[PDB]
């Protein structure tokens, strides 16, 4: 292929922020944003268009692993 990018992730707007300094930037709920920084608050860089500002992870979806198992086995930790 091709590697041409900085190692980011986009992330899908399911609440729409609010931006509190001039630097962060306020976006609808229902949009695509690219996450170029990531601060250990919880605090990302997102860019909407021609515009970035610092969005907080709760309000932006993560594609993690969600299996709810019933924890069903026949057997348990034998040996015990």
């Amino acid at each position: 292929g091709s590697s041409g990018s900085s190692g980011a992730t986009s992330y899908m707007t399911c609440s729409a922020y609010q931006k509190v300094q001039d630097s962060e930037i306020s976006f609808p709920a229902g949009v695509e944003v690219q996450v170029l920084e990531k601060q250990e608050s919880g605090w990302w860089y997102v860019r909407f268009g021609e515009l970035e500002g610092w969005a907080p992870s709760h309000y932006l979806v993560l594609d993690e692993n969600e299996q709810p198992d019933p924890s069903g086995k026949e057997s348990g930790p034998s040996s015990g």
